[PDB]
């Protein structure tokens, strides 16, 4: 559908230009007019919601598929979730550099974050029991989420500048965020 | 002169446009032909090298002076140094966005690597003692430095959005990189 090119260009837009890139040029990249892209998103904020529930969705559906029925401890989900989130990232570079913005937006709804939270419960409830209590305070949420996507962006840097050490920087990488972000 | 002007320009080139920047653009945005700019640096490697090197000073001799002749142990000092890193970051964001760009560089040479280490040597020695032992390899000298620049970037983000809560995030960015970096 247009809503399907639309979170695409949209994808593109903000990876490119950061969350504050134009409907104009979301829509005309998606070849559509300006009126067409808020007869899908009435609103800017209405987008970033979408397109991060949109975004998330494409990475935590195909690891929801991989990890279920594995018996594994909060470290090892974790880790998995960290090296499937590079792998996607490294395939997906545009996708990362819009989620890793989005994920932090003040414009972000309290049902969004809740259903992102929701999505995968095995996982939510791993991290409840790992991640440092400061970083799922509502005022110092977004701000772990960030440290974790800043840490993944580096790790997927080097990962893509010296891919001979790909995995030697995902590990690495795997275990400053674990260090920064949990109990 | 016209040096400290290409400098001022390659700052706000490989901010924007990332280490790629084109000597054009740099040369063209000093007001300079581009035949000029290679009168000053023959390289883009050189210019990477020198930059850096006039960045790293930037910040590092205002931190030399604040922090002379007083009494710290390894993680007031390296507080200190964070702290000093975000207000410069914040006051300075190009050279911030250029500077993590140019330290990961792999055409960084040893002597400008050597240079950057001995700069301020009380700050190196307490590094010596307290960087995780993996971030001080050649190998993952510049990983370790990005995951810092990572952290530094997302903390500045978040103090520059939110400035009623800087110093918070500034502290919980310091911790998160002490646990991520040091032993
Ligand atoms: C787009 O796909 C994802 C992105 C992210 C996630 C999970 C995702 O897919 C399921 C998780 C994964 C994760 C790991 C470890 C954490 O702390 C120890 C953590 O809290 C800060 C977080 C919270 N989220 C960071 C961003
Ligand atoms: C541009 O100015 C600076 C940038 C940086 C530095 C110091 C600087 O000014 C003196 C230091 C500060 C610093 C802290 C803690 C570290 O690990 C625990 C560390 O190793 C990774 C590093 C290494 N460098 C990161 C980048």
């Amino acid at each position: 559908d247009k809503k399907q090119a639309l979170l695409e260009a949209a994808t593109q837009a903000i990876a490119q230009s950061g969350i504050a890139a134009s409907t104009a040029v979301i829509a005309r990249n998606a070849g559509v007019a300006e009126g067409t892209l808020f007869r899908y998103f009435a609103t800017k904020d209405e987008l970033i919601n979408t397109l991060y529930l949109h975004l998330y969705q494409d990475h935590c559906q195909s690891l929801i598929m991989e990890l279920d029925r594995s018996i594994t401890d909060a470290k090892m989900m974790i880790r998995f979730t960290w090296n499937s989130y590079i792998s996607w990232g490294l395939n997906h570079p545009a996708r990362h550099r819009a989620i890793r913005q989005l994920a932090v937006s003040e414009k972000l709804t309290k049902e969004t974050k809740q259903r992102i939270e929701d999505m995968f419960p095995e996982l939510r409830d791993i991290l409840h029991r790992s991640v440092l209590m400061v970083f799922m305070s509502d005022e110092y949420s977004a701000f772990g989420k960030g440290l974790f996507y800043a840490l993944a962006e580096t790790t997927m840097d080097f990962a893509a500048r010296d891919p001979a050490r790909a995995g030697e920087y995902i590990a690495l990488g795997f275990e400053a965020m674990w260090r920064a972000l949990t109990r």
